[PDB]
């Protein structure tokens, strides 16, 4: 079966790697310009041909890829949107592998955003690529449990576990055939789109343990979740909750610990601006805060 995939970080190169496993023959890989491994180099070393176009919805593409005469299609971690008259070149169709448990977080970076809801589980699927973005129906999805202690890139290496899992018993599953396909229900569908810096940003009046759950999902490599001593922004790169003062407000600074809408958040690590990351007892002397 030959296929032309598009892939791109650690899920691209994991799903490359499985395609070549199971016999499939990558005619061209599509990925993007820049800790996770290289798409490209993995395609350079592989002697694949590969591409980065930063858009492949025109004509020029369809026709380069119409040519390569793919059988299927796989997207592994793109970041782009690949239209139908580029998948539709596929008459095995085009297959698409996300990191949620789908319907449930479609759209960009539900590694971080299950994190950032507290969520106990997620998990990776594979599903064919329809007109609507990330709703086609399942090929299989398996599932992984959060611990209360992962942060994005324990739980980054999770998810990459569990699609290598998942991959290196469908994509022989694809070879034979139509998969009889699991339809995504509509109205049990959620779907976010690109994280802001806005959106990392710690707002004090919340539950402590959300704002814990803010600090594990853009824990480094992450940007980290952020706030403001006045008019100076640090970053909390790591946390503790912690079980009668106004929400923002220093409780301690030895542990740094700071009054939340209900509980207290510790910062057990962080910066101030873009200075370096230091305990939260130093943290605190650096900032000027006091109990």
């Amino acid at each position: 079966m030959k296929t032309v995939v598009f892939a791109y970080h650690d899920m691209g190169c994991l799903g490359i790697e499985a395609l070549l496993a199971a016999g499939y023959e990558i005619s061209a890989i599509f990925t993007h310009t820049d800790f996770y491994g290289s798409v490209a180099r993995l395609a350079a070393e592989r002697g694949i041909p590969v591409y980065a176009p930063d858009n492949v919805n025109h004509p020029l593409w369809v026709e380069r890829i119409a040519q390569l005469s793919p059988d299927v299609i796989f997207s592994f971690y793109y970041r782009h949107l690949i239209y139908d008259e580029i998948l539709q070149l596929a008459p095995a169709g085009a297959f698409n592998l996300h990191g949620s448990l789908l319907p449930k977080y479609r759209g960009r970076a539900p590694l971080n955003w299950v994190l950032v809801n507290g969520e106990t589980e997620t998990g990776v699927t594979l599903h064919r690529m329809v007109k609507r973005a990330d709703a086609g129906a399942i090929v299989a999805q398996l599932r992984i449990a959060i611990a209360p202690d992962d942060i994005a890139i324990t739980l980054h290496h999770k998810l990459c576990h569990a699609a290598r899992q998942l991959l290196e018993q469908t994509l022989p599953a694809i070879k034979h055939g139509n998969i009889l396909e699991i339809a995504q229900r509509e109205n049990e569908a959620t779907c976010f789109g690109r994280r802001t810096p806005d959106d990392s940003f710690l707002e004090w009046h919340k539950p402590a343990s959300v704002l814990h759950n803010m600090v594990r999902a853009v824990a480094d490599p992450w940007p980290g979740a952020f706030s403001y001593v006045g008019n100076q922004k640090f970053t909390v790169w790591s946390s503790r909750v912690h079980p009668k003062a106004q929400p923002g407000s220093v409780i301690s600074v030895a542990p740094l610990l700071i009054a939340c809408g209900d509980g207290a958040l510790e910062i057990v690590t962080g910066q101030a601006g873009d200075g370096i990351t230091m305990q939260g007892s130093q943290l605190a002397q650096t900032l000027g805060l006091v109990q």
